């Protein structure tokens, strides 16, 4: 019969005099300290049952997975999305997307070899403009998100971009300042107050102008794309994509149509550059600011390894030391706090509470990654949090950035692989010096909220 507990709300703003929106994460935790893991919070008239720590999470997505597998609001990409595309529908549609694309992706390679040689070239690339900088001091952004976004970007549009491209440049502008602007205290703010906010000036219409910018550039290949179409031989997801729309134009109630194709297409190319990107800048810094850490990498790659050979993906199960530290990376970078949204479906029943049908859902990500049951010193960086005694990888039933349940990131199994063979060609060919001290290095996250963005910083990279 009843919502679970939480702090007295107003009406419309709802509990907005108890959430710091520069701190959102922080706030709700500190409301958890008092109310216990599962409560309510308003976000202004949206009704929110929060889940903390491990314990609440898992029980709501794994074991009655099924209730929670809806999808809640992000208000930013929803101006946008509105509900179309796998990401951010529900029922039926994200069912038959997410299937889709689950199936698409194993066609292209994803997990096998033609995707890790795609990789292991596209990192090449990457060393060679490394070495074209002569260990000046720059800023690695857009070095990373171009290698990064040239990887998806093969899958969806069937070709990498070229470098130098004025274009390809413009649209990782529009992702980042997209993808950051939900972290600011505006972005939160948004998520509560879209409904006024959408209608005004501020941070938020360069937010909808850029994410307006990326819809322009994925509806024209579209377009492209279907003007050489050749129904027997895919050259990218977009064929595949409107070849299923093709063999599907006869039912009525398809969930393929025009619309889905330009929002899932941006899914990809958005999700997959993006997350990865931002894992690896803040995975550089991290190291810098600990460079006895830096070099057992380093000592690692040396020995199984080489100066000769391209690093392969299976190099990861002799490399135990190197994958705990990709995975306290993750497990420090918190990527998205707060998860995605979720919703319950039906009316359901979840430990001595009722959430009706329709209710928000924030499984909150961020507070599994720092579960002091799980992980012995939360707050520090510190690779022997996936370490035996032995020096054996362990894993963790806490190590949840990618999710859990049922729409848990089907862009594991590549963003894995691309961290993997990211990491580890890099620091092959190059060790990291910044203008600044390890002690002094601010490893604390610059803005917090929908996502964790790190600090502006530059470094150098000198051979090996
Ligand atoms: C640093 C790497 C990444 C992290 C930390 C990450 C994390 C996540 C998280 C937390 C979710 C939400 C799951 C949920 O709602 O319960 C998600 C979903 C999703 N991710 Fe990733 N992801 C990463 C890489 C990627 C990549 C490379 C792709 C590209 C294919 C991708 C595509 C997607 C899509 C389409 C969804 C929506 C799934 C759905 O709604 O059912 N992600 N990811
Ligand atoms: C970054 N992502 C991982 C989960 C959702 C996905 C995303 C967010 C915004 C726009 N497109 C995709």
């Amino acid at each position: 019969g009843k919502l679970p507990p939480g702090p007295t709300p107003l009406p419309f703003i709802g509990n907005y005099l108890q959430l710091n929106t520069e701190q959102m994460y922080n706030s709700l935790m500190k409301i958890s300290e008092r109310y216990g893991p599962v409560f309510t919070i308003h976000l202004g008239p949206r009704r929110v049952v929060v889940l903390c720590g491990h314990d609440a999470v898992k029980e709501a997505l794994v074991d009655q997975a099924e209730e929670f597998s809806g999808r809640g609001e992000q208000a930013t990409f929803d101006w946008l999305f509105k509900g179309y595309g796998v990401a951010f529908s529900n029922g039926e549609r994200a069912k038959q997307l997410r299937r889709f694309s689950i199936a698409t992706l194993r066609g292209f390679g994803v997990g096998k070899r033609g995707i890790e040689e795609r990789i292991q070239e596209e990192a090449g690339f990457l060393i060679d403009a490394l070495r074209g900088t002569h260990g000046a001091n720059i800023d690695p952004t857009f070095f990373l998100s171009r290698t990064v976004s040239n990887v998806i970007s093969s899958i969806v549009f069937g070709d990498r971009f070229d470098y130098e491209d004025k274009e390809f440049l413009s649209l990782l502008r529009m992702m980042l300042g997209s993808f950051q602007f939900t972290a600011t205290s505006t972005g939160q703010l948004y998520e509560m107050f879209s409904s006024v906010m959408k209608h005004l000036p501020g941070p938020q219409q360069q937010a909808f102008k850029e994410l307006q910018g990326l819809e322009d550039f994925i509806a024209k290949k579209v377009e492209h794309n279907q003007r050489t179409l050749d129904p027997n031989s895919p050259r990218d997801f977009i064929d595949s994509f409107l070849i299923r729309m093709q063999e599907e134009e006869k039912n009525p109630n398809t969930e393929f149509y025009l619309k889905n194709l330009v929002m899932t297409t941006l899914n990809l190319f958005f999700a997959g550059t993006e997350t990865v990107s931002t894992t690896l800048r803040y995975g550089f810094l991290l190291l810098m600011k600990h460079p006895e850490v830096e070099a057992k990498v380093h000592e690692e790659i040396d020995r199984v390894i080489g100066k000769n050979r391209q690093p392969k993906f299976e190099d990861r199960a002799k490399m135990p030391y190197t994958e705990a530290v990709i995975h306290e990376i993750q497990r420090f970078g918190d990527m998205l706090p707060m998860g995605l949204a979720h919703r319950v479906n039906k009316d359901t029943k979840f430990r001595d509470f009722f959430l009706p049908k329709g209710t928000e859902v924030f499984p909150m990500l961020g507070s599994v990654l720092r579960d002091p049951r799980f992980f012995s010193n939360p707050r520090d960086f510190n690779p022997q949090h996936f370490l035996d005694k032995k020096g054996q990888f362990k894993k963790s039933d806490a190590f949840v950035p990618f999710s859990i349940g049922k729409r848990y990131c089907f862009g594991e199994g590549l963003a894995r692989m691309e961290l993997f063979l990211f990491f580890t060609t890099i620091m092959q060919n190059f060790r990291f010096k910044s203008p600044q001290s390890p002690k002094d290095i601010d490893v604390s996250p610059k803005h917090v909220g929908f996502a964790t963005i790190p600090r502006n910083y530059t470094m150098s990279f000198l051979p090996r």
